[PDB]
């Protein structure tokens, strides 16, 4: 039976490693790193996650902001917020919570932020970066989904990954990082990937996750993975979110099936949720140095 | 058997698409579209791969001029020379052939020049762009393979496919056009998509390739695909160019051609597309649509 991982203490890890890095940066007598995240409206989950991100700021010294904005706010005005912000020396990284509401366009919210600042890694330069295996400022989900590999040891050079699922924000950018070379600017993980989505027949899918060293699941459909989907010995990493009915918080994962057949898992919660965050406490420190400028 | 597909007849059509489209396009009224082609040094490939870009735009009507330079240039130069027909309004589409010598870094270059006429899309904002689904110069070779494709009538929905090679050029962006988004700004094909590269082991390639409808070869190395790897009724294409003279593709032709349902011949096959697609590339970029 499966070794679950725990996200949760992974984050943690990960948060001491960035506290170490803000007390060293600010002893050295720097500028503490500031963090301005937007706010926009009263989407009780944005609430939740804005707060997840201030707590996680506060906990690795980091100074955060939130500035928020009523649903009713104009894209134009937007742009004139996110511009005072890129152009305040003060402010280190800058991030807007999404959704944003459907009179407001994302792509030109996202590309707005400055590049530099920008600790979502969603600005088109960013993402043109990471997909030609630049430095970049990576998104954070992803780059939790390759630290919980990396960190559990679980190799991925010549292996074979599926991936379900293909945002831009979580499953392109996961895809992206693990087939690329280990040998570019930024490395990659030299898997053998397969990028599944909504057009994928069940019958497919299940055909594919089959042959799997890892599977990484990022649909938002709960036991859209079952143990005979999954090869006996693979690691399954569950990004979804799903929210089931008193209400509670699943994964696209059985986790109860599937850490039989797995010799590894994540919970959901508790897994990459909160390595999310983590990441993103990572690329405020690293968009504090001017590093990647 | 197996169908054959001219890559040089399709590309013939889009040419004759493109002919006519810039036709229409200078009798409205407005100037000829022109293309610059820088060229550094004098790879024997290069030399070839220019002409066939010139030629190819003398027949669609559209003014090419060829700059061709030492390979002693300066990078300072060769950026400056970029910015000058940056300026240039009479440049619609602007291209520096590949590969260029050891002191020039290509990244800066591509990088430098102008987004609007990156004509082989590989400015890190078309890369964005691309990636994002959204409108973008699309690479040449990438949008040829998807062209066969579409042109063929070779469905990808739910379908699915296996690429061989991850290059940024060719290789990821065909994958990205096959396994995206229908529905976005910029279509992709829906498909269900492996991407294989050098740490891919022959068996693991093997046993996605034989669940292939499309497997698309864009690897390098000759006789990468053989009959046994493809299965019964399936679309091979062959973006492979093998200098062994001769020229052959990834795949073994005559080997494949008995199992595949369609298979495209190396030479007459994705080459000729490519240099089709960077005419549609040019009047697009003239158009100043995006
Ligand atoms: N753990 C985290 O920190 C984190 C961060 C972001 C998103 N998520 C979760 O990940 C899930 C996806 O979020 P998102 O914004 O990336 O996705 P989305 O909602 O924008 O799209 C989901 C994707 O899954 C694909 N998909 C749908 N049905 C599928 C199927 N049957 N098989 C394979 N692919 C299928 C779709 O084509 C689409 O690309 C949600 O549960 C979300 O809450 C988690
Ligand atoms: N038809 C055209 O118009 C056109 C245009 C450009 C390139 N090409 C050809 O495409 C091929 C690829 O060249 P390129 O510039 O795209 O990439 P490249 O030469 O830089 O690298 C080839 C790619 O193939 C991958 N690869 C290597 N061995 C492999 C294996 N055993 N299995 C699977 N993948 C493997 C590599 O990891 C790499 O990503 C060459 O034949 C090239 O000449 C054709
Ligand atoms: C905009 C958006 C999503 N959308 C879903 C629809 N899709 C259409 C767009 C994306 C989906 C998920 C997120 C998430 C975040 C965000 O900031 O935005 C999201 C930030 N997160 C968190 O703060 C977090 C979540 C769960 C946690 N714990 S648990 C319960 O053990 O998993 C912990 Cl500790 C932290 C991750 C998830
Ligand atoms: C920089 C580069 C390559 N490099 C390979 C190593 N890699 C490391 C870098 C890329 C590899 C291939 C190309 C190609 C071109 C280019 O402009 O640059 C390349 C342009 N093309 C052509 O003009 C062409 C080729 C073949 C044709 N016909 S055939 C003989 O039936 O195939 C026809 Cl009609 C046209 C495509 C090939």
């Amino acid at each position: 039976e499966a070794v679950v991982i725990s996200g949760r203490k992974l984050a943690q890890q990960i948060k001491q490693e960035v506290r170490q890095e803000v007390e060293e940066w600010v002893a050295s007598g720097n500028k503490r790193p500031h963090l301005s995240v937007i706010l926009v409206g009263e989407n009780p989950a944005s609430h939740s996650y804005v707060l997840n991100k201030t707590r996680a700021a506060a906990v690795v010294g980091i100074n955060s902001e939130t500035i928020m904005k009523p649903a009713s706010i104009s894209e134009e005005e937007l742009l004139n917020l996110i511009n005072k912000l890129n152009n305040d020396d003060n402010v280190d990284g800058l991030l807007v919570q999404l959704p944003l509401p459907e009179h407001i366009d994302e792509r030109r919210i996202c590309n707005a932020v400055s590049p530099d600042k920008d600790v979502d890694g969603f600005h088109v330069i960013n993402v043109g970066r990471m997909c030609l295996d630049q430095y970049s400022m990576l998104p954070a989900t992803p780059w939790g989904v390759w630290e919980i590999i990396k960190r559990t040891g679980i190799p991925t050079l010549g292996k074979n990954v599926v991936v379900a699922g293909r945002s831009k924000n979580v499953g392109m950018p996961i895809a992206m990082l693990l087939h690329t070379d280990g040998a570019h600017e930024r490395p990659g993980g030299d898997a053998t990937v397969t990028i599944s989505h909504r057009y994928t027949p069940k019958e497919q899918l299940k055909k594919h996750t089959i042959l799997a060293d890892i599977v990484i699941s990022a649909a938002g459909i709960p036991n859209l993975i079952t143990a005979d989907m999954i090869k006996e010995g693979a690691a399954v990493i569950d990004v979804g979110i799903n929210r089931v009915h008193k209400p509670k918080l699943v994964g696209d994962v059985d986790f109860e099936g599937v850490r039989q057949k797995a010799g590894y898992i994540t919970p959901v919660p508790g897994g990459v949720g909160p390595m999310t965050v983590a990441m993103l406490m990572k690329n405020t420190i690293i968009a504090a140095k001017k590093v990647l400028r």
